[PDB]
C-alpha cells in the first residue's frame, strides 16, 4: 500500500543548497574556476547517479536503507545517508529560522539592513558611500567588510555573534531566533505527521517564485553601477585554483547537495514514482536546470557583489563573508536597490522559507521512510515518530541558534555531509554496478522505462563515477584544510570534532558488515554469500549458484 | 519464563552510596545532624517505600515501568525512575575508573598519595608533619586543605582538575580514566549480556569483603592520634542545622540512594524473586543494617577526618573536601598509617571496584529490564540492548572523565536524582496508595507472604511517606541553593542546566498522562477510568464498576 504519488521538474531543480549554499561556494572558490570542476562533476557523476538513485528506489520501491536487499552487505551505506541527512536537518532548519526573522523585520517602511542608527549597529558600521548616514568616509579596508549595515544587521541583530568568541564560547541559544525555530519545526510537523505528499502548497510555489525571484534579482542586478566588474570575475577563470583540490572537493559535495544524492532524498522519493515515470528524462532535466539554475545564481551574486564593492569601496573578494549569512547579506543589499523593497524583502524571505521547508521536508522525509521502510512498526506511529524525528532535530539545532552557532553550522556544513556524503556515493556506486551488477541494473531500467541504459550511463556507474568519487574521498582527507569562519581560526579539536561526525556516518558501512556477517550463521564463504546475494534469491546460496563468485559477474558492465 | 533467582541480604544493605556518597553528605550536613533527619526518613519513608517497591515487582512480576498496569496513568513514573538509573549510571561508572585507576597505582612498594615529590604535585603541597618531606611548615590553613599529597593526586593525579577553570572549560577526556572507564563498561557489558543473574562472583566478594576493610579501617582510625576529636564531632548535634532545610533533603535523597528505592532497581530485582519471599523482613533487616553501615562508614571517616585534622594542623571542617572524592583521599590517607599499606590499598580499592560493578549492573538492570518488560522485542536482543545501554553509557560519562568532570559530576549528583526521585517515589506512593488503593495493595502482600501489613506500613504508605516526600520536595525547590563544588561557584546557567536535568525525569509523568488521555479512545469519563483501572480489569469500565468514583475508595486504608 505504499502512497505512489513540467512544475514538478523545474520546483525540485530549484533548493536551498541553490539558492544559499552554490553562492558562497561559488564567491570562495572564485566565479568560474568552480563552474569547470561543478560542470564536469555533474556530467561525469552527478547526473548518473542521480539516475542510478532514482532507478534504485523506482524499482525496488524502498528507501535509502531498504534497497539494500538486493547487496545486504551494503545496508550500512543506507543507515550512513539517513544520519547525514538528520545532521543537514539540524541547520538546515536554522537557514530558514534566519529567513522567518528576515520576513518578520521586512515588514517596516524602513529595513532594518539599510541603515546603522540601530541599536545592534557597533560604532565601525559605514553606511554604503553614506546612502543613509553621512559621517566619515571610506579610508580602510577589511579582510571581510562586516562593518556594512546588512552584514551588522545579520552578526549582530540577528546572531549576536558578537556575544561568542568562538565554537568554545558559543552562548545560549538566542530567544528570537528560538522562537523562530519552534514556528519552523511546528510547520515541519503538520506538513509530515498525516504522510509523505501531505503537503503540495509549498511545492508549487517553490516552483515559480524561485526563478521568478532570480530573474527579477538578475534583471536588476545587471543594471547597478558596479555588476559588470562582478560580471567579470565571474567569467574570469583562476586555473591555479584549478590545481588546488578544494574547489573539486567543493564542487562534488555541492553536485550532491545541490541534487539530493546521497542523503536518502532521491531513493524515498522514487520509492512513491509509478514503475514506469523515466528517471532518465528526470535526471537530465533536472541536471539541466540546476546547471543553469546555479550559473545564473552565481551571475546574479557576482553582480550584487559587483555593486556592493563598487559602494563599500572595497575589493569583491573582500566585500562580503564567504559563509552561510552571505545571501542574508547579498539580497537584502539589492532589494534595498529595488523600489517597493518592503514588498521584494517579504516575496524574497517568503521564497526562502518556502524552499528552506522543502528541503528540510524531503531530508525528514528521507529518515522517516528510510526508518520505517526498515520498521514497518514506525509506519503505524507516524505521527508520534515525526515528533520525535522534528523534536530531535530542534533539540540539536538549539546548538546552531546559539550565539556561536555560525561556528556550530559552519562545523556542521562542512563535515555532516563532506567526506561522508562522497564515501557514501561512492559504496552505493560500487554496490550497484560492482557486487549487485550494472548489467542487471541496466536490466532493471529495461523493465521500468523499457530500454537498457546507454553504455555512457553503465562505463560512468561502473568506473568514472566511483573512481572520481574515490578520488575527491583521498584528496578530501589527504588535501583536509583546517576549518575557518572568515577570519576566525576553529581549534585543532574542532577539525577532529567535525571528523568524527564524519566517521560517525562512514564508521556505519563497515559496523553493519561486521554485524552482518557475525549475525549470519554458516561458513565463512556462506556467510560471505549471503552477504552479497539478493535477499530474493538466497536459495541460490544453498544451490551454490552465486554470480558474484564468478569472474563474469565483475568483467560485466 | 522470567527468571526467578544471609550474604544476600548484607551484600544488598552496602553499596558505593553507603560507602561513597554518605560519607561526602555526612561531612557537608555536619556529622549528627545528618544522622537524625537520615533515621527518621529510613524509618517513615526509607523503609516503608522499600517495601512497597519489593511487593510491587514481587507480586506483578515486572519492572519499574510495567509495574503500573494495576494504574495506567503512572507508567510516566516508571519511565522517570529509568531515566534517573541512566542518568546516575554515566557518573557512577566514573567512579568506578577512579577506583580502577588507584587500584592499578596501588601496586607499588611507594603508595602515590603519600608524598609530594611528583610530576603532578603542586609547588603548594604540604606533606604531613614532614611525613616524607620535611621542610617549611605549617603557618596558615585553607577552606579546603587540596594541598595534602592524597589530595593533589586525586585532583591533579588522577581528574587533572587543575587543567579545567570551570563547568565552563571542561577540557578533554583524560585518557587514563577513557581507558578504565572503557574496562569498566567492558566488564559491565560482559556482566549483564547473557541474563541477570549471570554475574555472581562481583555479589559474594561485595557481601563480606566490605563489612571486613570498614571494620579494618575502623579499628586502626579509632586509634590514630586526633580520632577522638573527629568522634567528638560526629556524636555532637548541630540543632541549627536541623532548623536549615539542606540536611534534610540530604539525607532523604541519600536514602533512596543507599536503598535503591527510586531508580527501579527493587522493582526489577523484585520481580524474578518467589512469590512467597518476605518482602517484610527484607525490608526490615536491609534497612537495619544500611543504619547500621552508614553509622559505623561516618564513624570511621570522622576518625580519619579527626587524624588528618591533627596531621594537617587544620580543623576538621576544613581538612578536606565535601564533594564525591573525599573517599578517594581519606581511605588512602588511612591505609598509608595502616602497616603494609601496599596490601591495604589493593585490597580495598578491589573493594570499591566491586562494590561500584554491582551498584551500575543493577542501574543498568533497571534500566534493560524496564525496557525489555515494556518492549518484548528488546528481550530477545539483549547482547545487542545491553550494548546500546552501555555505549551510551559510556559516551554520556566521557563529559565526567574530562578535566572538569568533578564539576559535570556535581551537577549530575545533585539534579539527575534529587527532587526527581523524591518526586518519583512520591507520585509511585500516590499511585499505589491512593489511586490503585493501600488496601488492594495489603491484600496483594496477604496473598503473597500470608499475611496483611499493619497499621503502621497502611499509615505511611497512604499518609506519612507522601506527606514527608511532598514536604521535602516542595523544600527542595523553595530553598535550592546554587551548586557549588567546593570553593568553586558553578554559574547561573549550571543550575538551569541541572534544573533541566531534574524536570527532565519529572516531565514523563504528565507527558504520559497527557499521552494515555489522548491514546485513549472514548468520553472523558470513559479515558479517566480507563487510566485509573486496573489494566486486567477494564471491562469493569464497560459495566460503570469504578472503585476510585466512589469516596469509599480514597476513605479505605
Ligand atoms: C557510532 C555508533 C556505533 C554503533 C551504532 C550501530 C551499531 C549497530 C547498528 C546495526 O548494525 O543494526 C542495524 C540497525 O541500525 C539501526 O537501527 C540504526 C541505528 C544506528 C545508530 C546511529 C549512530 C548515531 C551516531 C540492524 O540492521 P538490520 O538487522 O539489518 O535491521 C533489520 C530490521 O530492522 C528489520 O528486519
Ligand atoms: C523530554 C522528552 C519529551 C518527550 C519524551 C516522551 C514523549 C512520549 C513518550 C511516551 O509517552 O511514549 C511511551 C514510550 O516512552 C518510551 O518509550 C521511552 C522514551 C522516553 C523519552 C526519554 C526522554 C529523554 C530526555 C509509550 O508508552 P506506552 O504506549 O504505554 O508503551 C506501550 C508499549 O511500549 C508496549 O505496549
Ligand atoms: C548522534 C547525534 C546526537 C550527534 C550530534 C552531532 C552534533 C549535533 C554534535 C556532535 C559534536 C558536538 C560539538 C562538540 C563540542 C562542542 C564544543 C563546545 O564548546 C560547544 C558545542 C560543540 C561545538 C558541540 C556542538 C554539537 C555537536 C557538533
Ligand atoms: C538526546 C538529544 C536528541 C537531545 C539532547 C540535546 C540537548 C540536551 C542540548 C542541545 C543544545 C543544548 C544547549 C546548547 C547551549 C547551551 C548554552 C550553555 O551556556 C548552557 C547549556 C545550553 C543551554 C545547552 C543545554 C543542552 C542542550 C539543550
Ligand atoms: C533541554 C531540552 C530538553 C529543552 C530545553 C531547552 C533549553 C536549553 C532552552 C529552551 C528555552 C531556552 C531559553 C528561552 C529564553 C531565554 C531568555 C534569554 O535570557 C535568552 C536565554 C534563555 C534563558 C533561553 C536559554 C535556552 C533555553 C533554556
Ligand atoms: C517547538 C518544539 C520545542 C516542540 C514541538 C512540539 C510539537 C511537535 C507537539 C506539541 C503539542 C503536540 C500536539 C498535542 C496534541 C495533539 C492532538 C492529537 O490528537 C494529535 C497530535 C497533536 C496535534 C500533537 C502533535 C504534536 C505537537 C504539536
Ligand atoms: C510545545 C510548544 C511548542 C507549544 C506548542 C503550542 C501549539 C503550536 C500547539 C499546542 C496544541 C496544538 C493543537 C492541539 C490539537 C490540534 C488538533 C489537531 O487535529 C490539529 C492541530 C491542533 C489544532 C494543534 C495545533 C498546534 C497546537 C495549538
Ligand atoms: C520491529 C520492532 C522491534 C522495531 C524496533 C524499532 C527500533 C529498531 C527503532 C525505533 C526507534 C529507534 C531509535 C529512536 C531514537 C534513537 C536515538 C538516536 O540518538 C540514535 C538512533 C535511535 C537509537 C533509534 C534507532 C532505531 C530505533 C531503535
Ligand atoms: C529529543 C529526544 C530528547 C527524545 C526523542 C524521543 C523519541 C525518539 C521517542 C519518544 C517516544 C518514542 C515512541 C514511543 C512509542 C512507540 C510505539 C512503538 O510501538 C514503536 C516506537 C514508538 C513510535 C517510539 C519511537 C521513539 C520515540 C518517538
Ligand atoms: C565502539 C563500537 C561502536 C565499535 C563497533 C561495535 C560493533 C561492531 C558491535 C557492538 C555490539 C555488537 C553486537 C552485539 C551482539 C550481537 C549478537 C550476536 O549473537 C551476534 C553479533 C551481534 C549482533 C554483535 C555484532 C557487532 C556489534 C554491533
Ligand atoms: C537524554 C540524555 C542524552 C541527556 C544527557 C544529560 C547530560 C549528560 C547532559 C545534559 C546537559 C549537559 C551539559 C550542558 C552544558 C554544559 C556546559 C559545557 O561548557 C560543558 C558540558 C556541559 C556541562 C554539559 C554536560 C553534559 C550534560 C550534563
Ligand atoms: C547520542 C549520545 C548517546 C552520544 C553523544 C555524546 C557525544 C557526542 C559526546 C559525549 C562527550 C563529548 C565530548 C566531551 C568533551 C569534549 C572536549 C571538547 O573540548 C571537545 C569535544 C569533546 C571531545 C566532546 C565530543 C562529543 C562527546 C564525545
Ligand atoms: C564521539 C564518540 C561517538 C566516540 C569518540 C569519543 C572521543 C570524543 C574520544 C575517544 C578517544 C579520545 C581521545 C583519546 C586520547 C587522547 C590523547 C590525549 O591528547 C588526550 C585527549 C585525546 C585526544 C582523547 C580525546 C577524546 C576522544 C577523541
Ligand atoms: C569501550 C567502548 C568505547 C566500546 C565497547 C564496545 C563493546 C561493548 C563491543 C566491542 C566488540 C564487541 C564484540 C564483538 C563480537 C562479538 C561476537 C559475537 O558473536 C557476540 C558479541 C561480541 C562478543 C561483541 C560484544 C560487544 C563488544 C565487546
Ligand atoms: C571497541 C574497543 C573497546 C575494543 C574492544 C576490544 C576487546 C575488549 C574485545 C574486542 C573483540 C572481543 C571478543 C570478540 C568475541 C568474543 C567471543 C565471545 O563468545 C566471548 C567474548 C569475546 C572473546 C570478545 C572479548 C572482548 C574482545 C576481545
Ligand atoms: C514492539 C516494537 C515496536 C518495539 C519498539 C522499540 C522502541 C519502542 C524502543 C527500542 C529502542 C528504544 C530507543 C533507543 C534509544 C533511544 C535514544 C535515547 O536518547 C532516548 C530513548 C530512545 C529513543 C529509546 C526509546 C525506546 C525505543 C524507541
Ligand atoms: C551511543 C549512541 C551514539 C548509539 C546507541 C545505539 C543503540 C541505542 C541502538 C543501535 C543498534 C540498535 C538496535 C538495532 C536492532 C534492533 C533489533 C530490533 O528488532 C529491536 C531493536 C534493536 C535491538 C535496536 C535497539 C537500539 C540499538 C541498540
Ligand atoms: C516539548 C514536548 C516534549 C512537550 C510534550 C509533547 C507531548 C505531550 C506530545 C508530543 C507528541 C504527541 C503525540 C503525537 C501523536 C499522537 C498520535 C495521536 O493519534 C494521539 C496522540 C499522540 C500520541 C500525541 C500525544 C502527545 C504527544 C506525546
Ligand atoms: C522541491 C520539492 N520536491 C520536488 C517535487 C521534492 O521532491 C521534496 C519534497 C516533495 C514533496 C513534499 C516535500 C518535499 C522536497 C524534497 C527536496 N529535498
Ligand atoms: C549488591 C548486590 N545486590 C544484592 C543481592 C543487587 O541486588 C544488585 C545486583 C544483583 C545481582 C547482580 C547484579 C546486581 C546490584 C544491584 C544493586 N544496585
Amino acid at each position: 500500500p505504499r502512497e505512489t504519488w513540467l512544475l514538478s521538474v523545474v520546483g525540485f531543480a530549484v533548493d536551498l543548497a541553490n539558492v544559499w549554499r552554490f553562492p558562497y561556494l561559488c564567491y570562495k572558490n572564485g566565479g568560474g574556476a568552480f563552474l569547470i570542476p561543478y560542470t564536469l562533476f555533474l556530467i561525469i557523476a552527478g547526473m548518473p547517479l542521480f539516475y542510478m538513485e532514482l532507478a534504485l528506489g523506482q524499482y525496488n520501491r524502498e528507501g535509502a536503507a531498504t534497497v539494500w536487499k538486493i547487496c545486504p552487505f551494503f545496508k550500512g551505506v543506507g543507515y550512513a545517508v539517513i544520519l547525514i541527512a538528520l545532521y543537514v536537518g539540524f541547520y538546515y532548519n536554522v537557514i530558514i529560522a534566519w529567513s522567518l526573522y528576515y520576513l518578520f523585520s521586512s515588514f517596516t517602511l524602513n529595513l532594518p539592513w539599510t541603515d546603522c542608527g540601530h541599536t545592534w549597529n557597533s560604532p565601525n558600521c559605514t553606511d554604503p558611500k553614506l546612502l543613509n548616514g553621512s559621517v566619515l568616509g571610506n579610508h580602510t579596508k577589511y579582510s571581510k567588510y562586516k562593518f556594512t549595515p546588512a552584514a551588522e544587521f545579520y552578526e549582530r541583530g540577528v546572531l549576536h555573534l558578537h556575544e561568542s568568541s568562538g565554537i568554545h564560547d558559543i552562548g545560549l541559544p538566542q530567544w528570537q531566533l528560538l522562537l523562530c525555530l519552534m514556528v519552523v519545526v511546528i510547520v515541519l510537523y503538520f506538513s509530515l505527521w498525516k504522510g509523505v505528499k501531505t503537503s503540495g502548497k509549498v511545492v508549487w510555489i517553490t516552483a515559480t517564485l524561485p526563478y521568478f525571484v532570480l530573474f527579477v534579482l538578475l534583471v536588476h542586478g545587471v543594471t547597478l553601477p558596479g555588476a559588470s566588474n562582478g560580471i567579470n570575475a565571474y567569467l574570469h577563470i583562476d586555473f591555479y585554483r584549478l590545481k588546488e583540490a578544494t574547489v573539486w572537493i567543493d564542487a562534488a559535495t555541492q553536485i550532491f547537495f545541490s541534487l539530493g544524492a546521497g542523503f536518502g532524498v532521491l531513493i524515498a522519493f522514487a520509492s512513491y514514482n509509478k514503475f514506469d515515470n523515466n528517471c532518465y528524462r528526470d535526471a537530465l532535466l533536472t541536471s539541466s536546470i540546476n546547471c543553469i539554475t546555479s550559473f545564473v545564481s552565481g551571475f546574479a551574486i557576482f553582480s550584487i557583489l559587483g555593486y556592493m564593492a563598487h559602494e563599500h569601496k572595497v575589493n569583491i573578494e573582500d566585500v562580503a563573508t564567504e559563509g552561510a549569512g552571505l545571501v542574508f547579506i547579498l539580497y537584502p543589499e539589492a532589494i534595498s536597490t529595488l523600489s517597493g523593497s518592503t514588498f521584494w524583502a517579504v516575496v524574497f524571505f517568503v521564497m526562502l522559507l518556502a524552499l528552506g521547508l522543502d528541503s528540510s521536508m524531503g531530508g525528514m522525509e528521507a529518515v522517516i521512510t528510510g526508518l520505517a521502510d526498515d520498521f514497518q512498526v514506525l509506519k503505524r506511529h507516524r505521527k508520534l515518530f515525526t515528533f520525535g524525528v522534528t523534536f530531535s532535530t530542534f533539540l540539536l539545532a538549539l546548538f546552531c541558534i546559539t550565539k556561536g552557532g555560525i561556528y556550530v553550522l559552519t562545523l556542521l556544513d562542512t563535515f555532516a555531509a563532506g567526506t561522508s556524503i562522497l564515501f557514501a556515493v561512492l559504496m552505493e556506486a560500487i554496490g550497484v554496478s560492482w557486487f549487485y551488477g550494472v548489467d542487471r541494473f541496466s536490466n532493471d531500467i529495461q523493465q521500468m522505462m523499457g530500454f537498457r541504459p546507454g553504455l555512457y550511463w553503465r562505463l560512468c556507474w561502473k568506473f568514472v563515477s566511483p573512481a572520481f568519487l574515490l578520488f575527491v574521498v583521498v584528496v578530501s582527507i589527504i588535501n583536509f584544510k583546517p576549518l575557518t569562519y572568515d577570519d576566525y581560526i576553529f581549534p585543532p579539536w574542532a577539525n577532529w570534532v567535525g571528523w568524527g561526525i564524519a566517521l560517525s556516518s562512514m564508521v556505519l558501512v563497515p559496523i553493519y558488515v561486521i554485524y552482518k556477517f557475525l549475525s549470519t550463521q554458516g561458513s565463512l564463504w556462506e556467510r560471505l554469500a549471503y552477504g552479497i546475494t539478493p535477499e530474493n534469491e538466497h536459495h541460490l546460496v544453498a544451490q551454490r549458484d552465486i554470480r558474484q563468485f564468478q569472474l563474469q559477474h565483475w568483467l560485466a558492465i
